[PDB]
């Protein structure tokens, strides 16, 4: 079983407001990071048709300052399917409303591993791109995903070395 | 100039409640994140003497799943310290408070530039560890920040395919 | 000068949790409906806006706790400066993907300039099917919105 | 069995606060909607004695621009008793303390309806107005309950076709 | 110049949710207290008729435990008037609906200074009862002053002393 | 049995912010002082705690926007199952790297047991020379707060 990227793919229109930035009109890290991760464990839901847990997040890179008044466009994708995991992909998009052009502020990448009610790790559909910037997003996710796997056993060795 | 690990080390205690967490009574992903920001931008600026911008949170990992009740200490310390930038480690614990146990249930690291009066990058001092779990993230740290670089290159190439 | 309905559509995904309720409250439903509506408003005018009235909310089927919603939000109408924006909310059931509609409301934007006065705005077209119920319905609506607004003139009036 | 408006009347003081504006400082008519939705679910409550369920906000107008630091006074009655439903009517005031005014900011109506401990519709006690304003909202109720009813006919039309 | 106590007297009905209360379904201390502090300010602000700022939270004491839907009702008063600062009361009720009944189940008192449009201290009215209950607070109130001006010498040594 | 006025102190970093004239609203700050106040207070007793009061919160340094806070709790106070914890908050200046103490709190946490009963809470123990300034003074404030508790159960008997 397949599913597009599409099928899954989650929006989320929010706008910046001041209880939500910084002492600089910049919005707070925290409250992004929250909003990533809101869209992207339902976007892991709806692909893996049952209920997800976060194992990590893996990078969020931020590229252009986001303040107070503007509009964000989240949008988050699965970007590769694993056995019973996926990453998830977001974008956050700064989106003028006025000139209607969109800048990537954000982006980052999310691991979800999808349960059966039992709590045991479930089999999820694989997922395929169908235009390029899917395709961008699904070409790239392999080397991203073992780097995820070798910064996961060097966060073995400093449990155990705790 | 040199700090230690130890003079900009940040605690933060928090009780996990209901408000925080989801329908199966764990911890809302972004919940910790926002909190993750929030202790790793202070350790930051004590250490740098001046205002902060994140740039990136390099990773999170979820260790141990984070139930309603819980009381969580986060700890942040800088562990690498670079011309204009710091890697700041967060420790999140899981508290047990009548059997004074602590359980490892989260690992961040985040990284930050410091700015200048007009927001340009500021040299910050160097760091250096006291103890061996300090010196564990720092001997650990430059390994971690190459791959931060290599991969903000992968973040433009994207920004720039988009 | 038009604007499809689908040019300004907004959509929001949520989950219901307890900090939300096993019905969900009322009034995180209302404030995530006057987010989406004033966003997509704002789209379509391509302008600042400022909320003139809810002119409905119909809370149709109980949300209950761990239910995902999706919001939709278009302009169903667009007069001089006044845009209707409807905003479905949907129980979007994501394991046998199916969707039922739980509330349904109505609001009113007005589009302003830098100054603070009225702003034209485009107009807005149906291209589907359900564009087109909501496009067809929303002429009752509105003057049933003027109809209420004078009814309101002389409540302020009279107190 | 009857009340009058007064038994049920309750009041609300509260200030307005960042936390509750957007970036023009100007209140979210989402927040404000629930505290209209709050205020009215509980003198609904003890309007009917028994628990109660919201079946729609039949208006809200906007009438003047709430501010940060603003001085609000909610006040809501029952202008309306049917068999098992009542309609309430929220005015929301702007509280001037240095000369002692009120401003009249918002209107709302709401339409609750009492339920039995199994959740059918329970009946109402009837409500009578005692002044001149409480008369007003109850001569002018009528009408308004009868565009109610007549609304969820399009509301039902409207999801049928869908 | 006077104001009786009932001139300034505010009043908030409220219902308590899970975002209020704890893991144990029990209202935190620190909302209460918030919302104490939220409604004996307009109190303060009504009663002066100028701006006011918080000296000190004099007491808040935690009777009978508010749980979650609880219904409150807040009623706040001015129980003693000096030259320029205020003792606001008030009484937070679990509000029983379909009995009528009313139980104490916390009490505060709160300390304002009144302020002129510069900053500086700015002159009240007197204050006076006019009922039973609030003749106990006004009789009472003197005690709890002192306890509040001595109060405020040990933290001023313990100031000089850290 | 003892514990040290240090084995239960806990810390807090914040920093002050538009949720938060910008004079940081009391509320804000008191909810943060009672959160940390009844982890230092379980901390200390190994028990499930709950606050019977607050007995005092001081505003002596007005807090602005930009401060960046410091709070820190303690058990200065052990009865038979009671805690006095003091809460201090500190305006942290981190490029002077200096401190003052903006606001100053104590709280009263009684310990229960599983079945809801006071629970005995080990006595406390002051090592340096701000922990000894508390732990003597407590003394004074635990007496006036004795006192106070019947005024208010008293009060409740009026009404």
């Amino acid at each position: 079983p397949m599913k597009s990227m599409s099928e899954s793919k989650c929006y989320k229109n929010r706008q910046v407001f001041p209880q939500d930035t910084n002492h600089h009109h910049t919005m707070f890290g925290g409250t992004l990071m929250a909003n990533i991760d809101e869209i992207a464990a339902i976007t892991a839901m709806k692909h893996a048709g049952a209920q997800v847990v976060a194992a990590s997040t893996d990078s969020v890179d931020f590229l252009k300052p986001i303040k107070t008044g503007d509009i964000l466009q989240y949008v988050a994708m699965v970007s590769y399917a694993g056995t019973s995991s996926m990453e998830v992909v977001v974008q956050i998009r700064i989106d003028d409303v006025f000139n209607n052009k969109h800048d990537l502020a954000a982006l980052s990448y999310l691991t979800f591993v999808a349960l059966d009610d039992e709590g045991k790790p479930k089999h999820v559909p694989g997922v395929y791109p169908e235009d390029d910037v899917e395709k961008w997003f699904y070409d790239t996710a392999p080397q991203r995903v073992e780097r995820r796997k070798a910064r996961r056993i060097e966060s073995k060795q400093t449990i155990e070395y705790l």
